[PDB]
């Protein structure tokens, strides 16, 4: 399998709806408003980012930036721990 | 490209459901029941529009009637922006 | 542009959830239950009203008197300044 | 173009599938099971119809009792403007 | 127009949805299960009683008891009205 | 006019697309595929069992077992009103 | 030219396929299985009828039977208007 | 009239074309290619029959074979009224 | 002018090929093979019965059984309508 | 050249199939079985037309009825402007 | 010239053969079968009928119940014209 | 080139089999039920109409009451461009 | 009247054309090429095989064989009757 | 009327859309997937399998390995009645 | 109408959503997960359990364990009075 | 090797048989009946045509005007070719 | 009667469209192009095979293996019970 | 072999039959409707457009505009480089 | 009678037109153009090849070889037979 | 025997009737009707033109042009090997 | 039947729906996105993944690496039975 | 097996139907509408496009625009790889 | 027996009625329209040109350019190996 | 019979209706438009490619590069083990 699903998947497990909530506002003005509403987990707004080049095997400065603003400091070790 | 097609997807695209629904009330005098069943989306809508001779690159007074209705000020900018050019 | 749609729609966009249980209620004897089962909003109740005539543009008194018994007199007042323009 | 004609397909634009589906149940005692599996609009029942000499431009007195059985009042109004 | 469509007709239009689960339980003997897949509304579930030769305009014993094991005493009355003139 | 013929145009009159693919099915062991595969209507098939003397004015067990087995029972009213009379 | 075939054109003129077979089948004990394979149109039952002496200018009653057999209420209309005047 | 003549003009005239190709497949070791090609209905076989004696007032049972193997029960029964009439 | 060689003439331009190979089958006992290759129309056929005195002004009867064997009752009413005006 | 002649051929390469078929139905009291078997074409026929003196060039009833009846109001203008 | 002989050549030159066949059908009890044989045109039964007397300049009976039974109704426009002119 | 030819395959070629039906149902009266069976698309039903003399470069006033009622206000114009 | 000739006459009247080539090719080897281009008929080719001592009313075999060649088993039943019959 | 194909239509009509769905996956191996485009209903694949003779009057055990596999106990039920009768 | 039925949905009608979601725990064992995600009420459990012979006329033995551990002992007279009669 | 007869001959070498019959047709006012019925190619219809008078090498009117009517024109270029 | 037509005639009866189809594909090799495009049934396959001395009432190997490869065993079960009587 | 030929035939493989049907509409004044029944390729329609001198090697401007109303842009490309040869 | 000609008339009933007119076409180098116009059946081509001496009762190769371009290889087993019978 | 006879009977022996009556009406003006009914084959035709000194061994330019309009190019190969 | 189909049917028939949504995740860069749309089951998925060789009764590590993903140690019990 | 085709099938392979319907409105001016009701795939589109002279390898430009326009920036890639490459 | 007549016999019979169709239309400039209307086969085709001389067992180049533009690559290999033969 | 015959109908018969119309695109530029309108299965599709020369059974690479493409590699192991195998 390829090592950076497996980390999307295992970081998308760990988050409630009020986080969901909380990413959904901040990607506001890069997704439209129309395909927000199908979002019901993490695993959609992934794959939408993965779509338009916003996420990357090697460009994680979006994922650490959105997790820096959720104050979630141990995904970012688990996002560290795969990068090295 | 027809630079009114990619204007109306643009403004089509940042519609939900509730608003689609509230402007197919406020259509309801100009096309039949019959055709409003079959709108999923505001393409559709545009596309009927667009052959009864309602919406024209020139005449755009329905739809800023229909986005002032609906309380989007951000989507008249664009058609502003639109037409100036 | 119909103005009568616009208002129905101002006065249907001022209701919550539990005015609009009171108003299917109040419309038990008028409407069938399936179809009062689809109902979400208060377009659908207008729609339905709209296509069993009655409600009419000339003839707003079954509106005015769901109004009346919703103590909402704040409502009566646009009625009142769209029948006087 | 003949008025009659105008008028049934203005009547019948203006109907959805459900209450085609009950028309059709309504219409169970004068057509057959094998023509009613080939409705799919108005236009097809009203077609019918006319060929068994059930709907004629001085006889419309089945459209007003299933208009009536539909509780549809302004389609009413438009059969009366139109024998006006 | 026949008279007993007609009844059936008023009758099917004043169910539910979960009255219709309900029913379609009831009959679970006397209807194939592939049948009972294309089953919406009240309609269907007639035609298909009626095709069976189980309900008939002398023969309206079954209806009565569906419809007094759904405690629907009000529509019983419309039967009754039915049967009497 | 031939009253058998009349009889067995209105009961082929009465069927849909699925009840003939069910007589199909069970009237594999006595037609062969390739004049099944001609099979459109009751019509055809009333005709081939016709010519080959499995249906007559006085022997008509098998459109009763087939009318039977597809559970309808309110034609064969019509098959024993035409044979009372 | 002679009233009788022009109102035979006329009638013709008017069937679609479906109603051919369902005339051919209808006529099947008169006409031989070889000569009614060679019929693609009303025109070709009709020669052949009047060849067989079943249908003259002053005997129509078997076009009445069959036209009753296919529910066609608006064909017998002009049969009697060609009759009465 | 020669009543076997009625009898066989009755049965030939009640076949379709691919009843016709199949007896004519049925009688392929019988008759020969070039005279088989100008069969184009059922009297210009049953002529052929009848010259090469193997069909007969008395001896029918070829064309019993066949028609039972066309599976038409229907003319089977009018021969058996034509055998019935001695 | 015979009144008979006109009903035969008329009788005779009312035929297409198919019945006319029907009514050479049908007489397949009476005239030979030979001469009945020579048959290309109707007239032929009626002026071979006529030699042979199948048909006469008086003796009908071959004809109209040949008649009802084609199905063809319009003719029927030609030859009675001849029969009763003599 | 004879302009009757002409006129019959203009009219006669414009036909198809059916409508030849629906014209020796029409046909079928004035022309035997016989000869009507023999035509394939819209010339044969009006030359068997010809020779029973049912078409002339003063006397075109027939042919206009039949026109008139496969309502094909095309060719008759096509008539009307050969007599003019 | 004799202006018969031309009215009868203009009308035997438009005449085809299964006319000729027809017309030959229908003088059967006149002619006889050996001088039937030898006609090849409609001159030679013209020459036959006027030796026989059956055809005069005058009496012109029989070629026009025949012209009418063919169907001919162009040929006795001419045979009128030949007679009001003289 | 027949600019009239032309003008009625760009109409035909901008319809759908929807308003194909609706006009087949609409033009009940002018042609029979047995050729009517017949037709798949606009350019056949063109032909007949021109068959019939209803349709002719002078006289265009049924095309244009067809469209008005199926509502297509985008091809009256080209209609209007042609006659100028 | 001769019996022989009265069978060969009936055996003759029932032939058609293309028999009759057969039968020609058929005795290929015992008549000359200018011989068989007159034979127009049966009674021709008989003729010439009577007067060769070919065909005897007691020996009749070539005749059983042509005919057994030709698949016509109806005739030879006609010639075992008239050699039955003496 | 034959019982077998009496049993296998009552069998047919007793099954949903999903259970069509997992017998068309459990028949994987056996037939091809061309003709599985076409399985609308029971009845459709019931006629495949008896014709690749993996379903006889008797040879029953492939029904009833996919019955148990579908946990449907109530039609072992009619198999085994349908069996236990001959 | 089956007396059998007609109790299943008298006792069907006598829960709650916890009592029908402790019954979906202790039936884990012989129903799929796939397919106990889809029931809603008693009805869609019982129709599972009367397919798969777990439940009889016969043999109510597992609808009075699931009812004594519910301890509703209201519901187990209503069986004892069905099995008495 | 007289060219009028090599262009007759050109010219028949180049018919099928409708054309044939449509050319028996339209020379019926010029031959009988009786003569029209040996025709069997153009070569027959060409030399009936020559012994009266009625096609010679000056005169070529109606040559042409049967070829404008059966709308071939690729031979009325070979006839002026052969003109000039 | 020649047992041999009787079992091909037997065989062929038993035959869709798609089998001829595959069939003919299968014997490319075999028979031409030209006389390939003139079957229209299994009948004319088999007189041409005939004829070219591939099927024989003693060698049918090229007909088994046919029918193995079009995977119709039931007929196969005829062509052995011949073959074994 | 000649080019113009060749040509024709390459546009002529890669049509349709509603572009076909197309092309029989839009060529209803210039041929009759008996000829147009008889068409069912390009070929047919390009070798009567060849016979009224519509198609030539030196003017192929009807080609053209039929070709521009299909909006078939590829064929253009394919005529251009025909002409640009020559 | 001759059994070289009995074997050559067997050959010949089995053929159709089609065959005959590839028989024609092969046999082209051989026989002249004037010749080939007046075979009707395979019965004139065996004449001609006869008289030409290119068919003999002892040597039969053309004839195989034109079998077996045909394709039939039914017949080469009947002429196999004549040749070892004899 | 005479080379020129044999090479005339060879020529003779190939050709078709409808190749002789094109031959009779190429050589329409120099033989009379009566003369030509009664040729039936090319040796006819042949002799007739060697009685009229059109035809000799040392002038084959006739027979070269009508074989040339025949189409007939395997025969000239023929009439040229012999004058080698 | 194969005791392979049988053991991907008893898996397939114990898993939920967010589970089939998280598997249709994890197999991203496997199957394109116009076939992922058509899945509602485990059995299509196991369709497709057998077609594309990634399946066989010899190779069953990406179903166990797809199970130990999803937690779910119950099933792995299953395949091990099945393998021993 | 021209890599034009293959990028082509490669960008077809990766949509949805709502991205179908979008292409379909954005390509509203230039394919008519009876035309745009038989597209239910990207490969028919393509198809469209390249008649009408729309796409060719060495342009690219309105293929750019509309996968821009759908924001699906992982497809411009693939599409620039295929041009760097040749 | 003509190494080049059985060629030519092998090559047409593997022919359809459309390649025949387009054979005829690709040449209408060497052969007149009387003739090519009595073409039935590529047999009748043959004839003519090897008597046109446009087809010679040294000149195959007509022949090669034919199948060339019928995209029949199957028979220009036959075509080699018969002048590889030779 | 012919093994390579017998592998292409396995191949085949396992295919659907999407997998078709993506072969028939990636066919485009070595199949005419209208010969590809007539394709319903793939035994068409393989046929005209057998025609053309593009498939043999020695050269099979074309036939691996579509599998290919369609990601089916199920079939890819049937044509390896065909070919290890011979």
């Amino acid at each position: 399998m390829d090592p950076f699903l497996v980390l999307l998947h295992s970081v998308s497990s760990s988050l409630s709806s009020s986080e969901l909530t909380e990413l959904k506002f901040l990607c506001l003005g890069r997704v439209g408003k129309r395909k927000l509403e199908r979002v019901q987990s993490g695993l959609d707004l992934f794959s939408m980012l993965l779509e338009q080049n916003d996420l990357e095997p090697g460009h994680t400065e979006l994922l650490r930036e959105l997790l820096a603003s959720l104050r979630r400091h141990d995904l970012l070790r688990r996002v560290d721990d795969f990068e090295a």
